């Protein structure tokens, strides 16, 4: 009986079926919160299948960072890989991956190791892999430290001819007007009652996932006020942290007049002709993707006064933004200068 | 300098304006996550204004449970209340309420006490109030223990003629088919790869807010498969916990054929002719309400087998559900029998 069995925190008058009772709550939460949505992103699954298909042969050894359900590792095995090893940091997700492997009679082909990729050593593998596979992207592309984890494996366990899937990733930002977002992130007053003091607290610093607001970008009216800003691009086979500056400046030309309530962040990952994008334009008919990755938002303050100042764009004018990054390049912030 | 100053957990390369720097993170989170949306629910504000208007005179003393921003207490003062006392459990929200009161020059009329209502005593008030006011409703109506807190004050601090605002609340449930929800809460497979084992973990126990899924009910296709089920009704001036059974059974007649993926929960609060509803039908044009309260969902399992069994409705047939409550009546669960 696990100390964190699901049944423990449920009220004793509420029924819990046997299949859930003694399962750790953390696993039920991970699968219900994330994994069903991931597995229903058919375009994501197809992207990985098509890219793997270009590379996997009976002679190809495949290493995956982050087994999860085991789906992508199962794909590599389906495609006839020589061997597949997947690392998974979560003990319970590792067990679950093994169950899915068992269900598809592939225990002889796919091995799941419970460990973080940082702890993986050459002795844990039959030989250096021909393919390195991962899907550890966040709502922000590098949100789950994809670059750092791939770099660590790339430095230590691969060989010169190893194909890293996926190869490329680009993080974008675009200033947007969005009245729905504005109405849940600001206030002025109610009739003759002044509530402007509430604005002193407006969080124009944090990156917040659209999901956290309760919003799906594809389901509200918003306007992109400029062409997309490429914040940075990485090649997972060659890039390092220092390929991304700690501070960058961008000249943003307004294509539309309006209020830039927020910066909208989305990304695009590619490998040869195949593309995995979180641009709302590309996810109108991909509800599971909008639920699993969605997009991120940072509210914009034009200045540093006692109250936030709206960022107002006039068509045809230039707007300079300073982008600051954390050391690991995971956290960023856009400030009008 | 507070130990939990907002600036503390922000990366040192990311700018933070003075207005945010030394403010406790908990306050910034509460206001950004909840209070802007609340304050932009114009129908909620109008409901309270109109009900207060029926009762508040220069002779009326008003007690509010839960000051928050201070908006509703400010309304009572605007309407010319004799005196207004609002309790607020959060020290920082109490301070914020006081700031809003100051901004509207009403410090002589509205007093905010930092305490939970359970700690409020007769000596803290000028006299027993003529009006008790609260907006402590959750996504589930009793989710923030509204009944318990009102009952405690009602037992101790009021007088026979005290008007309790709002008077009535009714919690509803309705079985729904919703393909979008289904696609982020289930899986069967991917091509020839069997993923049915993942279904052993489907959480058909928890009440989960639509917001948590990332979903807004008014923005996805869903079908109500029966008339609404009234789970319980309360009169805040008279009801107690034992007016709600610990277990209830409901006969639900299918009006439509389809799969009942989930029970959808919403509520309606009334006082005389005025209504505050979280039924999606009533919130199509109230985005802030859908963001602040929204609706709740419980996934349905027809049985207690090793895998979940879909609940399938055929038009014209009867379906029996057992509703179990926690002791405080805050948590409930619907099970097909
Ligand atoms: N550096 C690392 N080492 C091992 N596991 C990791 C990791 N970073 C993330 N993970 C795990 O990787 C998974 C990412 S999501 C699962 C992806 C899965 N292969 C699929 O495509 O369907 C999570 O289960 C997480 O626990
Ligand atoms: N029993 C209780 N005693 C005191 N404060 C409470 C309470 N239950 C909830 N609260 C506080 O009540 C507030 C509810 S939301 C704020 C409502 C505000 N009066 C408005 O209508 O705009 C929160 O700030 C919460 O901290």
């Amino acid at each position: 009986r696990p100390p964190d069995a699901f049944v423990n925190r449920i009220d004793r008058n509420i029924p819990v079926p046997a299949r859930l009772r003694h399962t750790p709550v953390s696993l039920i939460e991970a699968v219900n919160d994330f994994h069903y949505a991931m597995m229903n992103d058919e375009e994501r699954n197809n992207f990985y299948y098509e890219v793997l298909k270009k590379h996997v042969t009976p002679e190809t050894g495949v290493l995956e960072i982050g087994a999860g359900s085991g789906l992508l590792s199962l794909m590599a095995a389906k495609l006839g890989a020589k061997w597949v090893v997947a690392v998974e940091g979560s003990e319970e997700l590792a067990k679950l991956a093994r169950e899915n492997i068992r269900a598809n009679n592939m225990e002889h082909q796919v091995k799941v190791l419970h460990m973080m990729s940082t702890e993986l050593k050459s002795k844990h593998l039959p030989e250096p892999p021909d393919v390195l596979l991962s899907e550890i992207f966040g709502t922000m592309m590098l949100g789950e430290s994809a670059l750092d984890y791939v770099v660590d494996v790339r430095n230590r366990l691969l060989k010169p001819t190893t194909k890293i899937i996926p190869q490329f990733g680009t993080q974008y930002a675009v200033p947007i007007e969005c009245d729905a977002l504005h109405r849940i992130s600001s206030v002025s007053g109610w009739r003759d009652l002044d509530l402007k003091h509430m604005m002193t607290l407006q969080d124009t610093v944090s990156i917040v996932f659209a999901k956290h607001y309760g919003i799906r970008m594809n389901s509200v009216n918003f306007r992109r006020l400029s062409d997309p800003i490429e914040l940075f691009r990485v090649d997972f086979s060659s890039s390092n942290r220092n390929d991304i500056p700690r501070r960058k400046h961008f000249d943003v030309v307004a294509k539309e007049s309006g209020t830039a309530h927020a910066m909208l962040f989305y990304w695009k990952v590619t490998d040869d002709e195949f593309v995995m994008s979180t641009d709302p334009e590309d996810t109108v008919n991909n509800f599971p993707r909008d639920m699993q990755w969605g997009q991120a938002l940072q509210l914009l303050d034009a200045s540093n006064g006692p109250l936030p100042t709206p960022v107002v764009f006039t068509e045809g004018k230039n707007y300079n933004f300073e982008c600051n990054f954390s050391g690991d390049r995971v956290i960023l912030h856009m400030q009008l200068c």
